[PDB]
Parts: C-alpha cells; structure tokens; sequence
C-alpha cells in the first residue's frame, strides 16, 4: 500500500507519459492496432487499465466503441478527464480514478485495452492489475489488447561494451599515456555486477538467431499464479561466428488481435523507449561459428520488492560448464 | 550521514564509468594537457601534488613536462589503477601514487607546484576545492605554482529549444494521432519548470539570449579565499536580449585559467555553451513559467553559489532576478 501509493504517483509527472507517447514506435503500434480491430469493437465496450493521459482510450473511441472506461490511478487522471472533454468524447469515454483492482465498473466490458509492459516485460509488472481486471470485468472470451506477449532471447557480442572495454587501449592515441592495464578493471566494472542493464542494441550485437523461450496469452486464465512463480523457460541456438560473448540480450513483442499486428523491442526492430534486458556475464567468452549455447530464463518478482524484476540465468557455452547468474534491475 | 556520503563517493570513484568520462572528456583533458605541458618551465625538475589523482593522467602529463617528482593522491580505491597506469609508463621512480584523502596525506616534503581536476557541475557542487585550498596552504610552497590557476563563473539568460519542444510536444499530438492533448501544456510546464532543482544540461548557442555575463572569479593562490566559499561566491549582472523569445531562465558555467609561461597567452578551459561540450554541460535554472522578452529588454539581478543547509557538498544557488518592467522575483535552487 505504501507501495502502490508509490508507485502510482511516480506516473503523476509528465515526463514518463511524454517518454511513451513520443516512442512513435509503440503508440503507432497501439494506434493501429486498435483502429485495426474496428469489427471486434464496433459498438462495444472498454476497459482501459492504466489510460493515463487516456490517448488509448480515444483510439478505442475512434474504432467505434460505443463506451470506454478509462481507469487510472495516479493524479494523470485529472488530466485524462480533460483531454477527453477536449476531444469532445466525455459522452463515451469515462475517467474513472483509483487502481483498477478496487475501481466499480458500471458493467462488464467486451474488451481491454492497456499499455503495461516495463522494462524486461514485467519490471513494474502491471501485468497482475491487467489480469485483475480481466478476470473481474472482461466477459467471457472478451478481447485483449494486446492478447499476448512473446519474450526472446538471443545471445549478444555488445560492441558499446567492446568500445568500452577497449577505450583504455586508445588513450595512448590520444593523449600520449599508456592505460591498456585498466582493461580488465573495466571488465570486472562493467560485467561483473549482478544488475539488469536497460540498452539498445542492434542488429551487428546478436550473435546468434533469437529464441522465443516462454509466451504469454493473457486471455489464459490462472495466468495470475504463474506469474509470482516465474514464467520463462528454455532455449538453444548456435552462434553465427567467432567474437567475444558477453551475455544475453532479453527482449519481448505484443501482439494484437488480426481482426496480426505485432509491436517488437528487438534490436532489429526499431528502436523502442523499451530498448533491451541485458545479461551480462562475470568476463567475455570467446566463441566461434556453430558454438552451441543452451539455457534456461525465468523472470521472477524479487523477493524485496514485487515490483521489481529479477532473471534467474542458467547457460551452458559449448563445454565450457553449465554457469547460473541471478539479475535483478537496478 | 556524511559516512553514508562518503561509502556513496568512495564506491562511485573506485569505479571506471566516472573515469572514462572524464578522460573521454577531449575538451577537459586536452586542456589540462596543453595546460600542464605549457608550463613546462615552472614543472622542470620542480614537484608536484596532484589533489584526487583519480587514473593518474595528470601526474603522468606533469612528468612529461619534466617534473622530477609527483605525488599523485587519490582517495578512491582507484588508486590501485593508477598506481599500474603509473608502472605501465615507466614512471613509479617520478610519480608516486599515495591512497587516501589528501588532508590526511604525509609528503616527504612540501611541493613547488599543486595540479587538480577538481571541478564539479556549476563548478561547486560536489567541490573538491575545499581539498585543494586545504593542499595549498599545508604543502605548496612559497609563490608555488598552482594548475589551474583560477575559476571564473558566467551567466547567461536561455531560451532553452529542447525545453520548447518539450512544453509545445503535446500541442503537436493531434496532427501526429488525432487526438489533441493541447490542454496537457500548462501542467507540463509546472513539471519541467515549476520545480526549485538545478537542471544539468547542455545547450548550444542557439539557447543563448544575450551577452553571457561573468559574475564571480575564483583566485586559488587567495589565502583566506575559503571564507568567501561559506558565505556564498556570487556577483550581480545586467544584459539586454538578443531577440525575441520566452525566456525559459539562466544557465550557468565555468572555465577555469592555466598561467601562461611560455607563450603568455592564457589557456582556458570553457564550459560555456558556445563552446565545445564538456561532461559538465551546463547548470540551467528554469523560472516557473516562460517570459516572453524582445530585442533590448533587460534583465538584471543577482546570483548566489551557497552550500545547502542540510549538506555542505550540495550546491544550493539563489537567484534573484527582474526581466524589464515585471517585478523582482527569487527563486531558491539546489541540485537533485
Ligand atoms: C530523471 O529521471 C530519470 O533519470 C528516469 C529514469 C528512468 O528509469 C525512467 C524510466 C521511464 N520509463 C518508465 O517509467 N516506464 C516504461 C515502461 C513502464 C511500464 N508501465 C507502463 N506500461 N505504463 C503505463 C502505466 C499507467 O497505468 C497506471 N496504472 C498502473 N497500475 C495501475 C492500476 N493498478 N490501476 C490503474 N492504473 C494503473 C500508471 O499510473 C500509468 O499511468 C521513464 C522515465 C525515466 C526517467
Ligand atoms: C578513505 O577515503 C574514503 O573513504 C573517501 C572519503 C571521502 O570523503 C570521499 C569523497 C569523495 N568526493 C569527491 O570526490 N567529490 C568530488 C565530486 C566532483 C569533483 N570531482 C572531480 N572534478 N574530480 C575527481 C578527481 C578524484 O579526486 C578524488 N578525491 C576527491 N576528494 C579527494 C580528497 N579529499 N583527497 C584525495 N582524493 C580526493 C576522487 O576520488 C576522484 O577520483 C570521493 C571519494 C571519497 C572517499
């Protein structure tokens, strides 16, 4: 409670709601993707969890739906009620203020919409309030949007991280004094810690083809308890030549109703506000072309605080020995 | 507590990222650099002391400036680095790497010259110049050399475009989406100006609505200069805009000035925003609301660097200000 107070009040500020509207990548993905689902919401009703500014429940607006509740709970509400009286749709569209657990809905709703992906997919992890409200107020089989998230993982060679390693290197090129001796402090600076690092990454860094390792349907119901459990799994892939290893890069895409419009963090989609998870190991391990490396991935809420996301990494490279690494973001 | 600061500060300088930035930082350590080097004349076959060695960089550019001795102290656990940074090059005979604050530290003897890196953003938040002042008085000698030799402090009004952009981003929502968010604009501002914290940002030229004003210039070689630190460095301006535009507030920033010597002329190192960028960016200090000004209008009042009451290392500036006929207003600012 002091928690969720919090954490609500954090999306009070406008810096976080401008950050997620400006990310075109993701709010023309909603876009379409709701406008996209104009027959399965012709005429029905909404509920957005978490509308924030409320821009998604106007979306819902614009594909037809004859009502959408737009449910949030921190002080951004007072906002969202103005931006839907400014739209002229205070007649459809209704700010309802509170935490969607606790909110009364005048009805049951056809349909949910909701932007509750963080960092890592469930860093934040609004994702039990989505489910919540669905096993609550959505109708049997009642549509999701997004229905479901798919998290990937592919094994990286970070070149930001090899021009930093390397830095200390160059310094002689630049200002006459030797300081390649600094090389492996960096190492054991930079990857030798136990944090989740939010970067974007690109294509030139996957060192091998990404593998989906766990998807998640959110009209499953029971879904809730497989969550504070962990959800992941395992994986497998073979390395598409010789660079240093350093890690795993952990990514995720959401995918609407065809009414199929995918919204992906892959650093070879563009970029997104989401970036990448990255996983570092202790040091850099060489590989070369067909190194079979396999492991396993769950995302766990950690035990000091349940919002926060923790990976528990289990990896095997060629015969090196199978290596655990616990992460938690920072 | 100042143990929690301490721990905080110990950890962050025992690790790289804050020394690649600063030796990523061309600018700065090109200054120093050209600065050190410049003064060849006054090092050769003299000592040194370079307050917060940090990798040692410093100290190696004074024994390449013909130093016969340095004592590079550092009280971070990167003195471990530095002290294999000075082995690398073949200089444990010159340069020898001492662990530990400078105030504490026990030279063999006092130095004909003092080199320090020590400054922070609005060049005294975080200040190592207290451990410079301090170094100054205990270990450098008579008339002894001291790089930089001075700090001089500027001010400027701003017409900031980032912020712009950021406080019309929801005017410009509709054509994008559809959907107008217009009315989002006057609680955007209250978040991004209705705050009392210093902004760490850089600008460019273009933000710049009139002649930047030095209003404060810091003399290391200044016995007694530390009283001045306790009661607030500051000094008053006046200028006239440029042009029309809303006036967003004041940017403040630095350079600091290595004798000259050799060549006379004096290098200095500039954080300013019509001049390269630097780490240290600028420190922006944003007024409630935007004040729209024309070509001419004036702008008038006085700026105060103090330490903040519940920290002596936080920087805390007071502004006061009067932008043409409105009255003066202050505005009390600390760093987040
Ligand atoms: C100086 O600053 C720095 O340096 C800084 C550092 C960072 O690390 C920064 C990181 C950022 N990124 C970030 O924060 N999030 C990126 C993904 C977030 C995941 N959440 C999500 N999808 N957003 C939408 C959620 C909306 O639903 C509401 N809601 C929640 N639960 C609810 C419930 N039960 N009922 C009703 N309403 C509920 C919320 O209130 C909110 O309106 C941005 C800025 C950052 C800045
Ligand atoms: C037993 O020791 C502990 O447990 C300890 C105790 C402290 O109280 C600590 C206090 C710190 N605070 C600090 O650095 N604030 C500055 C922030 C902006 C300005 N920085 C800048 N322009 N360049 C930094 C250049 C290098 O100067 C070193 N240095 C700093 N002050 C020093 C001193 N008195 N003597 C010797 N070396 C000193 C740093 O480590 C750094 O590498 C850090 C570490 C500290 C460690």
């Amino acid at each position: 409670s002091e928690r969720d107070q919090l954490y609500y009040e954090s999306y009070s500020d406008v810096s976080v709601h401008e950050e997620m509207i400006a990310d075109q990548v993701r709010t023309e993905a909603y876009r379409l993707g709701i406008l996209k689902n104009w027959a399965a919401l012709r005429g029905k009703t909404v509920l957005d969890v978490g509308a924030g500014t409320g821009i998604l429940s106007i979306f819902c607006a614009q594909a037809g739906a004859r009502r959408v509740y737009a449910v949030e709970a921190s002080a951004i509400w007072q906002q969202a009620r103005e931006v839907v009286r400014l739209n002229g749709l205070e007649d459809r569209v209704h700010v309802l203020p509170g935490p969607v657990e606790t909110v009364e809905l005048p009805e049951r709703v056809d349909a949910i919409v909701s932007e509750w992906m963080g960092y890592g997919l469930l860093h934040e992890s609004m994702l039990s309030s989505v489910l919540h409200a669905r096993t609550k107020w959505l109708k049997e089989g009642g549509l999701l949007l997004p229905a479901s998230a798919e998290l990937f993982v592919a094994p990286i060679s970070d070149q930001m991280l090899e021009w930093r390693l390397g830095f200390w290197s160059q310094v002689k090129q630049h200002y006459g004094v030797d300081m390649s001796c600094m090389e492996s402090f960096a190492t054991r600076c930079l990857m030798g810690h136990s944090e989740i690092v939010v970067q974007d990454l690109s294509g030139e860094d996957v060192l091998a083809r990404p593998q989906r390792f766990a998807q998640l349907e959110l009209a499953r119901a029971g879904l809730e308890q497989e969550l504070e459990a962990g959800v992941g799994g395992r994986f497998r892939c073979s390395c598409y030549g010789s660079a240093p290893l350093h890690g795993f890069a952990v990514w995720f895409q959401v995918t609407f109703p065809g009414g199929p419009l995918v919204l992906s963090t892959s650093p070879l989609h563009p970029a997104t506000h989401w970036k990448q998870a990255l996983l570092y190991l202790n040091e850099p391990v060489p590989v070369e072309q067909d190194t079979d490396i396999s492991g396993e991935i769950t995302l766990l809420p950690s035990p000091d605080n349940p919002r926060r996301l923790r990976i528990l990494l289990r990896y095997k490279v060629g015969d090196h020995e199978e290596k655990t690494k616990d992460f938690a973001m920072e």
